[PDB]
């Protein structure tokens, strides 16, 4: 239509209005979606997702916030749309699935920009490929999808798939934001051959071996680009030849994508999943100079995670099923908790991958190392209750989807997640001295804290869980305190968020500052170099066009 | 001095002076070489590698060169320098220690240009760290260099490298061509995390963590930022956050390298290097169906290598000590030679990593795998031949650097190589299609073959090896006919060089055609914005800044 | 000469040579110091300042550094030399008398900048109005200089100065830096009217009603623009009429200053110093709600000082002359201190003005006032021994010069100061908040608090003095550390520094960052309007002209 909620930069509305004609004229008025009114005021379900802003928003529901949904039918549309957006200056805010829930979501960091939902059209998965062991995909094929693909084509047995803990989000889009699964394959951008992408001038692009041409035939003559098969080699090696530029798609506002090639992990023929409980808080620091040789040793597997009782906890059950109090639950609570449910406060789940006689080694290999500490306890599903989430991971660690995870998203009432992503070294130290912290401020914020680490190879990813009632200012407000807070100490003692929300890309791409902030200043040279117009959703990773100032900007 | 025999363009004399005298007024009359005169004739050795050209010249010896050589002492060298070769549009040609023989060594793509020679003065480990497992190098540390310190620091007992078939290139300069070693961090590139760089316009740069500050501390107040410490995770987590750029500095002319974390492989505590040996010159099919699935099993551990037989001969003796024909030898001759030798034709070596338990199944499995090949025979190093290759190559799979690979080098009298080295899928059919057509044109340029194969996870490359006589013309225009020609039919049958030649930089990049040579549009879009002036060696990967014509300059 | 030890940036030597070479051409031979070698490591002495760099040097000696020292003879030299640096985008560094010790003194932000010594030549006292009650001067005019005018013409009975703690300073130096002094007429930058400044273009320009022409006549006809009279309310009254820019000329690089209006203090015909002193450290919190409402009562008159112990026993002897103890004096040895001189923990300096109808009252206010503090006691000069410094602020607070305080610069072996100074409200409580901090600080960083109040009107100067040793680097950094240190938190807590040390405008404008910088942007962009070229001393307060990257620049 003709009035949305809000305009873009310096967009007039006869010129919203036109664009939005054209727009329509191109991808059916089904493909889009203007936004109207506040009975916009509507942020769903995982189930299904809105587009038009973050659900689990921090800030006002309204701040960041479309101006259009605008559904691509196929890669000419993004090229068409591109023109537009181009001809107009109208901006840019691409997305796959929007499952981003705990960053944004859908929403744009820029309000009135256009919201291009890719997937919703570009559901495909273009390829599985058996002897290369991996698949190709467009940016609506949803892991779970991916999966029923392989199943209703009897795959499974020939291949797997490294899910994140929710089953729905975008395989493409998770590995762009360089999200993490649990199998070995769970570094995902990583795991990454062969892309393809609109650029900022609608011009396409294939990466590395994207680049050697399929040779001619017959067969495919006279297919639009976007629609020819690729090189041999193009999806089986990432680098190509000259630069290695793929990466400046990943937290990027670079280019739109249209297609990646993912790696596919081959059944193992043996596969044990198990945890190890940890009795003591003060356990995650001898955890993990433990876990810290295994990893490195490969004597630990795929990407093993170190959880906070909580989040287990929460799984089971909201906040309020284990007491009826307003504050952060005492330490001494957790400690009731860690027992009315059989776990540890902290509680390591791995798997174990191969022939037997490799699992068994490997098994005698960590149980025997995780005996040092006392009480430790270890074990199968088999050995736990049926919701029990070791019986989630047990999928979980096989690339098996599930959904049970949200169900913490629940603690709280009018539940909503926020995550704080610091990285943090492979030490117990490191480990306890970052969690301190956190937590420290969780209590000062008045939160549970709840998160874990996900088990890097010399490194470690650590989730903070920030929930909190979306419906509840006087907590909102503590949060986005607690947010800017927690990112300032962090990297006050040296840490890094490795990924973020919407609202703190900017103060986190501020922690980035060695030299003056030049790792900022070379980026924004490329993006204009690149995207002169800045139609290609600018702000992200906290990265803007020149036309975008930071004063009217920034966070 | 005063007069290089070469300028680059439209470098004046008095220019040239001028660059040259404020130059030498920084880094020293010691740091500075000019090429005044054919008294440059001069080649050299691997172990006094010449910076001013190309050693293993195809094209006339005075082809690609310096006009003249400088050696930064120090970060702000290269800061200032930069500055210099930017008032003057002085161009660059950066390296780190000149191995690059077989691709140009230290020859600059285009002749006048300064040679910076890193390395020489940028000779430090930064740092080696345990915990980590990794170490923090210039551009100067050869590996040896790399290895002699932990072993001077007793380190080998807790680390190792990952070297390449030479012990003396840069640990550095080889993670930026992506180079590649034997160990299972035989991928370079992808062991790094945290670079610096020198970016066109002289301001530094640190990537990924890198740019999470160091945070302050009386003990580090101060220090040149090129001098300041590292933050936490820099060097542990290549990621940081926002685009991941690091790609933009391999094989590209993006910025110069002045410092990289590249991680160690801790000892594993079991080590079996061996070999099977292939009969038939078709066993090189079968035994790639075979390697196929160990390798995506990681029953296969580090890259294995299959050998050609020459390979392993030549390395024994010249060509000459087996034959004096001019001629390609005779595929019966290669069989006396399999066995003179013990060899197969082809020849597979890898190397088992672990507790004994562990490696047992992996050889009971791949022992057991290789048995369908036909008078297939396993080895032990010290199941032979004291100057047998496998003698070699346990050192070489456990990253002990060796120089007996270069005798090889010396199949002929002027021997020098060149490096075809096109991609492979890991199928035998693929293996042996590529194979064909290399040799077939190895005939018809009137060479004997010699190559192998990297043991890549679900690629392989490919490397042809061609020797030639140096001081030969009628030859080396058949090799560089050769060069070009083989690059077209892998490229019609879609194989791309993964790294080449300064020679065929353009030829190659030619190939990576996809959509109207979008992917070299695109890096020329981003270098020009970041390297207006031209300055950092142009045309490298086949990249020119605007400045420099497609005309003038390709190839 | 030829070769100056650091060059400005992209300066080339010759073009160096040219500039220099123009420039002695210009202002004589004797007018410049060229710094080609390190025999320059002479850092000096207050009565025979250096210009070349920072003698209270934290940094590097060589850290901030002269290319040459140019000494204009008169405006238009000043003219002739931005036209030239302006030629060559030479960078400019202008300095009064260059006694901005504790900031950095005669040393320029950006290294091989030239330093423009203005006062040396330009020594005159244009003007002494009685009538009017004012002085007209130019950079050179020294304090002790001004002062020794009006006496060698009996002035200083019907005329009165206002110093700062030490006598040297040039009037105009400080009045730009918006130093402070003691009498009522203490706000320096406030008490001027009507200013000459050289603009960046070399342009003339004469602030306020300045601008307002001196009718002509006969006798004034022909003088060059820098050489003529001005109007008659020049200097009676700063605001002239439109824009009230006078302040673009304080704390920033808009413009060159060659002359400025000082209001004189007319003798008011009564005078009575003192001194009550504070037994409790504690005290300084009474102390302060006491003085807060005297102050804005105006019972209070000129700006008082509240004096930490150790400055005036620093003034009285080193540090080893009371404790041969390295680490910081326990706080019971200045307990024994206030007492072995009968000092105060805290000690407030103030002085009355006027008939004694008028001082007696305030005084049996101020009196009366601080009454409720125990053991307070108060004094006059008469009462107090003769080396006291109640002695010395007499004179002080009579706009009478004394060299005096330096003394205490000595409480260290390589004593040099560094000044932290941060504004602080006008509350005990406000006041001894911030006051733990940078104590707090100064343990850690192992150092002896030493620090006063500038009893502001509504605001308090805080002045930390921090000395350390010049010659001990373990401690230079400490100091450094320190410094950013203090300058965060303080930021923390919202206390900003209201005038720094070169080393640190960066980090302190950083703290301005209300709107994400917007302060400092605006700042940027009247900049280069002004200066184009970055030619007028770039980065000082923090600012810096397009040109001069944040990244090579920033601190
Ligand atoms: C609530 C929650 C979230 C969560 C999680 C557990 C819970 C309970 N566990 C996660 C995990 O283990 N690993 C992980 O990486 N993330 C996890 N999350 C967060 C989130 O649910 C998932 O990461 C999810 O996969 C992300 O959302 P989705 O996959 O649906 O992606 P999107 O919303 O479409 O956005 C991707 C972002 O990247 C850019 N993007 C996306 N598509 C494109 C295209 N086609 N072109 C260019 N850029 C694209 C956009 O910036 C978009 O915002
Ligand atoms: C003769 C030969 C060569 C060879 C080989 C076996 C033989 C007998 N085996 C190799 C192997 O197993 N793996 C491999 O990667 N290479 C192998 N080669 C080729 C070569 O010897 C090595 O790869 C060698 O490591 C490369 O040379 P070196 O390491 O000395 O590097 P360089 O000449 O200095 O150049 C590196 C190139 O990259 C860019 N570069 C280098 N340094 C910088 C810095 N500081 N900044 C920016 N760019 C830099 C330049 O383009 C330079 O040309
Ligand atoms: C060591 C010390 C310092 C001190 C003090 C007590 C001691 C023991 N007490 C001070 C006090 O009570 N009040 C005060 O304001 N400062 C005090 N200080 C610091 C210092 O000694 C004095 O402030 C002193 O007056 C400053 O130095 P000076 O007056 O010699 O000035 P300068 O070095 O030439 O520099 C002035 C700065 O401002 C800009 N400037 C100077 N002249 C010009 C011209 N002509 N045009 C444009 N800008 C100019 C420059 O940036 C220069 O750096
Ligand atoms: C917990 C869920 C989660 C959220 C964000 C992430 O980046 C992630 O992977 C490391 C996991
Ligand atoms: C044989 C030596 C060699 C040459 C070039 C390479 O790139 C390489 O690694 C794959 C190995
Ligand atoms: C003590 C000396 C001092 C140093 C710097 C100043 O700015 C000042 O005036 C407020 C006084």
């Amino acid at each position: 239509e003709f009035r949305p909620l809000t305009l873009p930069p310096k967009l007039s509305l006869s010129d919203f209005n036109e664009f939005i004609q054209d727009i329509i004229r191109i991808v059916g008025s089904e493909n889009v979606e203007v936004i109207s009114s506040k009975d916009q005021i509507v942020d769903g379900s995982y189930m299904k997702p809105t587009h038009t802003h973050d659900p689990h928003h921090v800030m006002d529901q309204d701040y960041f916030l479309a101006s259009a949904i605008v559904a691509p039918r196929n890669v000419a549309d993004v090229q068409s749309i591109v023109g537009l957006a181009n001809k107009f200056s109208f901006p840019l805010w691409p997305i796959s699935i929007g499952r981003n829930s705990g960053y944004g979501g859908a929403a744009p960091r820029v309000s009135g920009s256009v919201v291009l939902d890719m997937g919703k059209n570009m559901n495909r998965v273009l390829e599985v490929n058996v002897e290369g062991a991996y698949c190709v995909v467009e940016p609506g094929v949803t892991y779970h999808d991916l999966h029923n693909y392989l199943e209703a084509n009897n795959l499974r047995d020939k291949l797997w798939l490294d899910v994140p803990d929710l089953g729905g989000g975008s395989v493409l889009g998770n590995a762009v934001e360089r999200g993490v699964g649990y199998t070995p394959y769970g570094d995902h951008w990583m795991m990454h051959s062969g892309m393809e992408v609109v650029l900022a001038n609608g011009e396409l692009l294939r990466t590395g071996m994207g680049a050697l041409p399929d040779p001619k035939r017959p067969e495919t003559m006279g297919l639009k680009p976007e629609d020819q098969p690729w090189s041999k080699i193009a999806h089986l090696f990432p680098y190509g030849f000259g630069p290695y530029i793929d990466g400046l798609f990943s937290q990027s506002n670079m280019g739109i994508v249209t297609k990646i090639g993912i790696w596919l992990m081959p059944n193992p023929r043996g596969y044990q999943s198990y945890l190890i409980t940890l009795p003591k808080d003060g356990d995650l620091k001898q955890a993990v100079d433990i876990i810290r040789p295994l990893r490195l040793g490969m004597a630990l597997q795929n990407v093993p995670t170190i959880r906070h009782i909580l989040l287990d906890a929460a799984v089971l059950g909201d906040k309020r099923s284990y007491s009826s109090r307003t504050e952060p639950l005492s330490d001494e609570e957790l400690d009731k908790i860690a027992k009315q449910l059989n776990l540890g406060r902290w509680n390591f789940y791995g798997a174990l991958y191969g022939p037997e006689p490799i699992r068994r080694v490997l098994w005698e290999t960590i149980k025997d190392a995780f005996s040092a500490i006392p009480g430790v306890k270890f074990y199968f599903p088999e050995d736990t209750p049926e919701n029990s989430v070791l019986r989630v991971r047990d999928k979980t660690m096989q690339g098996i989807p599930t959904y049970d995870e949200l169900k913490w998203i629940d603690w709280l009432p009018n539940g909503a997640h926020l995550f704080f992503s610091p990285i943090a070294k492979v030490s117990g130290e490191d480990a306890m001295m970052q969690y301190a912290v956190t937590k420290k401020r969780c209590q000062e914020a008045g939160l549970d804290f709840i998160g874990t680490f996900t088990v890097g190879m010399r490194e470690m990813h650590h989730i903070v869980c920030i929930v909190f009632n979306k419906k509840d200012l006087i907590q909102k407000r503590k949060v986005q305190w607690l947010m800017r807070t927690l990112i300032d100490d962090c990297a006050a003692n040296g840490w890094g968020e490795y990924r973020t929300h919407l609202a703190f890309m900017d103060q986190i791409m501020e922690t980035y500052n060695w030299n003056n902030s030049s790792f900022l200043r070379f980026n924004e040279v490329l993006k204009n170099a690149v995207d002169p117009n800045g139609i290609i959703a600018p702000g992200k990773s906290g990265v803007w066009p020149s036309q975008y100032s930071h004063v009217t900007w920034k966070l």
